[PDB]
């Protein structure tokens, strides 16, 4: 049929959105610790960084429901639908996060504060929610699999 | 460093932007011509390649505020002013259109054809604001350009 | 070297190129906008664009003959003989697509009208001949991967 290749694909996906997902944390930890300190070239470059990380995994998230809504057209049976509505919650969160980080981003760079900050606590709470979806959402995949 | 550094790191932006926005066009085009023909596959593709210039976008107006948030403060008057309180409103268009993007994007992973449509269409229109914007931060940093 | 992990090289080659070649195909269509309206310095731009989707597909087209020559060594039968030959009918003519777009860069280079619609009009023939032997080498890569 097709379902084992369309897994395949989506474990390669998922494997490298973690590492990004690792890198965009590592960024913004950066980025919190450079604004603490005062330090505005640097903050810049962090957030810099945690934009274009934010901009990958907003594609891997894409892939992910792309490839789910996929399988369940040719494997249909509720625990590939219930992949495929993690998958899209998950990228609904991811999309949030993003436009969050995209406000922060813009807010440093206007020397506004406040809405950086309010922002940038926005952006965290959202990563943390993404991440118990992406935990999820690989917890299922291994049912698919069949560990 | 200097106003002069700085002016020329900004025409030097608003080169590689003006490609890249010349990129996002054609990506849109495509994206709208795979849309009536019902080529779902070689929509996802157009609309993939139309995000990546987008966040390229972003990253450039970004960039161009920071730039003249420093001219600001190495000559402070007026006509630095009115240059950043445009690129300001170049921002905030640049990440709505961005964000209206995603959420089409989105929409067609997931197949809801109605969400895709409106949101696509709402991004045209902010594109065409931010093409407004960027042709008068142009004129206004050639007034700048005192040679 | 071993039949499977050429076959699944080929796959991801082949992948790879479809997207480039939509990007090609959009490269050129705004390419032919912008020379029906009169805006030369936006053709200048997307006609580079499209030699470097065309330099790409060159690529990704050498390397189809090369892993094919490495699978009917180790994998000999008459459909793998026919991919080859597919592929070097493909090379041949992505070569002759690329010959006939650089004419097209070095006459709107010159503002030579004359030449420039003669290789524009040549280029979109040898597109669609290109794409009749890149959908017959999907087939007969589809053949050769027997589920
Ligand atoms: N932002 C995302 O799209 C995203 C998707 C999936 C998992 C994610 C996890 N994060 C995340 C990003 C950053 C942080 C904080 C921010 C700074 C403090 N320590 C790390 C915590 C979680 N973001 C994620
Ligand atoms: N989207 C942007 O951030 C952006 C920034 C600056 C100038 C811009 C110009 N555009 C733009 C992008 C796409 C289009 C249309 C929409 C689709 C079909 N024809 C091209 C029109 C304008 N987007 C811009
Ligand atoms: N040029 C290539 O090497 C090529 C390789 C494989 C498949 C291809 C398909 N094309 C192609 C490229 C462009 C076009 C037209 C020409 C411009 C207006 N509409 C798109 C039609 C087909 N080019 C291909």
């Amino acid at each position: 049929s097709d379902a084992q290749e369309i897994l395949s694909r989506l474990n390669s996906v998922l494997e490298a959105a973690w590492k990004t997902i690792l890198n965009l944390a590592s960024a913004t930890d950066a980025a919190e610790k450079a604004y603490k300190e005062g330090r505005e070239e640097d903050l810049a470059t962090y957030l810099d960084q945690a934009a274009s990380y934010q901009s990958q995994v907003d594609q891997y998230a894409v892939e992910t429901v792309r490839l789910l809504a996929e399988l369940k057209k040719v494997f249909p049976d509720e625990e590939a639908d219930r992949a495929l509505q993690i998958a899209e919650k998950l990228l609904k969160t991811v999309q949030e996060a993003s436009k969050t980080l995209d406000t922060a981003v813009a807010a440093a760079a206007n020397g506004d504060e406040e809405t950086f900050a309010k922002a940038f606590n926005q952006f965290v709470s959202l990563g943390n929610q993404a991440d118990t979806l992406f935990t999820q959402l690989q917890r299922t995949l291994t049912n698919l699999n069949k560990k």
